[PDB]
């Protein structure tokens, strides 16, 4: 029997990947298409939440730096006003030995204690010499670190930090993923800086970036979904996929509505997708994949931005005097990520945990802190005591004075946080993905295609764009198969207005010869 | 005043590049478009000539091996019948020291004389030992050859050969072009074969290949062209481009016709383009480029295929006992490249140059050899003497016995043969190309983009295809900018029937279900 609805291309999920698919679909305006999502609000893991007090929090804070001109076009289309954005320059430091070491760490050894600087340079020297002779390739992430950083920097930062964020040890991850993620320190550069006492903080695709004035990052994706025809969307309890029948190519929803498709773009976690397909083979395969969970903790504090905090953006915490691995001064991204000074709110408690001097509803201004803590089957965290643990950790790292007035807290656990680049991931994905494509299912996204190298808003978005382009125009999926290619170049060819539209438009008015 | 004709995309040239452009444009069926060529027969350098005796000759004995499904799709549409193609294994040797060394030369040291083998291995060892330690990249082509084969092979084969074909010293060429062209020998593999006396002729994309049954490669591009809407073509005198006005985006033709365009795909020699544009800056930039001319020599000889010839395909001649650098037994590719054994022809002359015993029309069968001689400002050739030179060369190399009966001769000089991969090349192209792209001009092709790495029918064809995909869909031009990426992978995404066509075909199937119902 024929399904309730029938389209050429069905997109499941409405995070960056899903809307990516939809934008290109909408642009081509060829094949019939439909996008569904179990959430009444688009944006997925790039959404913003608001506290009863009025503090916005992303999912661990988010930064926008595009490798793609198409991604830029779409953003400009949803927020065209020039006061819809704020442009920032990256100010990132690392909390080490009681000091703020400018990011990247491996280029600012200069800031460390002399005693430690000697440890690090001794390692880079040993490392640099072996590299001058090596011909083989690093097997594990750990081997990589040791070869590029030396044992010194590895024990002082790399190792302990990488466990803190990945929730797994360095020896158990691959190293084919760290192209533009982990900087390989140059011996000449590093020493020079140690001598002169200068800093190197320009490295990375993070240098400069822009943030949305209003709504957090989630505001972006709401604005993006608004440019799509509503009738082709279906968001909420009515859009939740409960069953996927690959063989007869139909999708059942929560309210039992069935959708027929020729091509499926699926952005949901691939392990859930396997369940929905009731496919025992793919189920075995997807459970070879490993992932960590993410707690996001938000704290709202009264008072003008402290001078010790300054223009700091996101900070790193390798040391063990706090659960979180990274921290963001979310209040610096936009003056609308917390209430205005006039808004009155009662202090809930002080930073040390003691009750506040006065519980009356006082005025701001306020500022905001965002923290991320990882959790996995190798690194457990107590969910009930983590919120306190973080505020304690904020004191231990001198992020907060014991006397600082806390006027808002935020805690949420995202079961699927990071797609872990383990040593088995590829062996498992090179099976899963092609098999799904043989069924005409393009499984894409942070958890759709499970590749951290290219997990990220712009990447995820383009994953959805290129899947549609592959399906329709025979494009090559560069971003999915060749991360180091799309990452090392300016991707400017594909625009929100290509020839195909400019041409059909002059064929409308037309005539002339 | 507006032009006589206007299109969204204008394609100049009906070689493999332009025909590539045309195929994709026809497949998309979106923007209006047109293709012009100054020749009545599509194909360009990939076409075929016939002797008044009935011998076919390509422009160098071309061979079809593809890195793209799209290229395959299009040829299959052109020549669908299965008796339209012959498939051949690559039987290729190098002539050295009176021996036939199997290609690739640097992997078959076994067949050389022992004394020569010694020089070659010694070089590989000294080269291998330095390769183990290198951290820099070779500057010139010569530095590359020494690093990867040693002084031995360098002096015996590479150096002399490469000049003989490029018409320039290796020291003047860059080395970023030889990804899949020049094999880098593996010391362990090489010595092993020297010991065991084994051969290794599987290397290269040339291993296996197919050849058209009829019309030579020329027949392919004729067939492919007949798949295009004729009214959108203009081949011959009426299609020769004389002038290009990049400012008001208009091309002028031989007969005075003017064509307006929104996007220009030019496959003509980029230097000719610069001249046609009357742009002084570009002309100055394109005369920094270098190229070599090619002479093609065709010989039709009477008799059964000599047992000394065998199933050989093409042969390399690094030595100086002959003017040509390469030779193909063109008659092995297809039985239709020469007249049938029952057609009677008079012997023109014997190989040694003497007059034939008899001058009556005798029968076949026949076979055919095709030769290539390179020419340049550093390597002149005497155009009036080259033919006899080649014939004489064939005798010196034992290709023809002085008594062989030559029944047909052929000679043609192509001014633009190879785009030379010189050291100054990229310095010139990295200006020329973007500058032209800023005028909405996609210059693409063997001499359109001037990159040997990515010259070759399938490469040229796809250069034309990805340009259109760039102009219309926003694709990235991979072949043009990233030769080693497209060369080292299977290109299966872009098809002659893409989704777009399927869904437009379903959407009109749905609008038919409501027409009557
Ligand atoms: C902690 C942390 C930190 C960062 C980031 C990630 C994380 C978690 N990101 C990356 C980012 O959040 C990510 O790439 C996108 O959110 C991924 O989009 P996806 O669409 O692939 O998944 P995502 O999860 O976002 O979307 C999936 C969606 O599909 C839906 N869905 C699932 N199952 C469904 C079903 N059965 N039926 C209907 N709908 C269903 C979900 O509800 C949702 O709408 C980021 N990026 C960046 O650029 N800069 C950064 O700094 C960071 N930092
Ligand atoms: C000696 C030799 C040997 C080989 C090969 C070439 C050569 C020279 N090739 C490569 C191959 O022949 C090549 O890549 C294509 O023929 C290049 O086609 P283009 O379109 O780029 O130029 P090409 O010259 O082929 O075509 C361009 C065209 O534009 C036209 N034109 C020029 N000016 C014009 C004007 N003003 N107005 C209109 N039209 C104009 C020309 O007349 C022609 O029709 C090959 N390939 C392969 O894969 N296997 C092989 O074995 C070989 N070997
Ligand atoms: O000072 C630093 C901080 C980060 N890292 C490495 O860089 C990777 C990516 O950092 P990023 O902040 O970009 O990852 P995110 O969590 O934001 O996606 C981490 O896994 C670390 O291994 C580093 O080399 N030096
Ligand atoms: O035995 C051989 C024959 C070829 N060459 C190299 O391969 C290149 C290309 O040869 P090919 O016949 O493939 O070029 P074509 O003329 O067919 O494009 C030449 O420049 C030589 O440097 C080589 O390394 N060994």
């Amino acid at each position: 029997t024929h399904p309730d609805i029938s389209v050429d291309v069905l997109v499941i999920g409405a995070g960056p990947t899903g809307l990516g698919a939809a934008k290109r679909l909408n642009q081509i305006d060829g094949p019939s298409w439909m996008i569904v999502d179990s959430n009444e609000t688009p944006g997925g893991l790039a959404s913003t939440d608001v506290t009863p007090e009025g503090f916005l929090y992303d999912v661990g804070g988010h930064v926008i730096f595009s490798h793609y001109k198409y991604f830029d076009d779409c953003l400009d289309e949803a927020l065209p006003k020039e006061d819809d954005w704020y442009t920032h320059q990256r100010i990132s430091y690392v909390r080490c030995q009681g000091q703020w070491v400018p990011y990247p760490f491996q280029n600012n050894i200069s800031m460390l204690p002399k005693e430690e600087q000697v440890k690090c340079i001794d390692g880079m020297i040993d490392a640099a010499l072996e590299a001058r002779v090596a011909n083989t390739k690093p097997k594990t992430f750990d081997e990589w670190i040791v070869r590029m950083m030396g044992t010194g920097i590895a024990d002082l930062f790399m190792r302990p930090y990488n466990f803190k964020v990945w929730a797994v040890p360095t020896t158990k991850m691959q190293c084919a993923w760290l192209g533009e993620k982990v900087a390989a320190p140059n011996l000449k550069a590093v020493t020079t800086n140690v001598i002169l006492g200068k800093t190197a903080g320009n490295w990375g695709p993070n240098a400069t970036f822009r943030f949305p004035a209003r709504g957090g990052t989630g505001g972006i994706w709401i604005a993006v979904a608004n440019t799509l025809p509503k009738e082709k969307t279906r968001f909420g309890e009515k859009g939740k996929v409960t069953k996927v029948n690959a063989n007869n190519k139909t999708v059942t929803l929560q309210d039992g509505t069935t959708i027929g498709y020729k091509k499926l773009v699926s952005t949901m976690a691939v392990d859930f997708l396997a369940e929905a397909m009731n496919d025992q083979e793919l189920v075995g395969l997807t459970k070879q994949l490993f992932y960590s969970s993410t707690h996001v903790i938000g704290v709202g504090v009264r008072g003008s931005r402290p001078e010790r905090i300054g223009d700091k953006c996101w900070l790193y915490f390798p040391e063990d005097n706090c659960p979180f691995y990274r921290a963001t001064i979310f209040s610096n991204y936009s003056p609308y990520n917390q209430p205005e000074a006039s808004k009155k709110l009662p202090t809930m408690q002080l930073a040390d945990g003691s009750r506040p001097q006065s519980t009356e509803a006082k005025e701001g201004p306020y500022w905001s802190i965002m923290l991320e803590v990882s959790e996995s089957s190798m690194k457990p965290v107590n969910q009930e005591t983590i919120l306190a643990d973080c505020i304690q950790g904020l004191v231990n790292t001198e992020m907060l004075k014991p006397t600082d007035e806390i006027v808002s807290t935020y805690h949420r656990r995202f079961d699927h946080g990071y797609p872990t680049p383990t040593l088995e991931r590829e062996g498992a994905l090179t099976q899963i993905l092609p098999k799904l494509q043989d069924k005409d299912i393009w499984s894409r996204g942070r958890f759709g295609s499970w590749r951290y190298e290219v997990g990220n808003q712009d990447h995820s978005f383009m994953l959805g764009v290129e899947a549609v382009d592959n399906i329709v125009n025979g494009a090559v999926e560069l971003t999915l198969n060749y991360p180091d290619f799309v990452n090392g170049r300016q991707n400017t060819e594909r625009r929100l207005v290509d020839g195909a539209q400019v041409f059909a438009k002059s064929k409308a008015q037309l005539e002339h010869h």
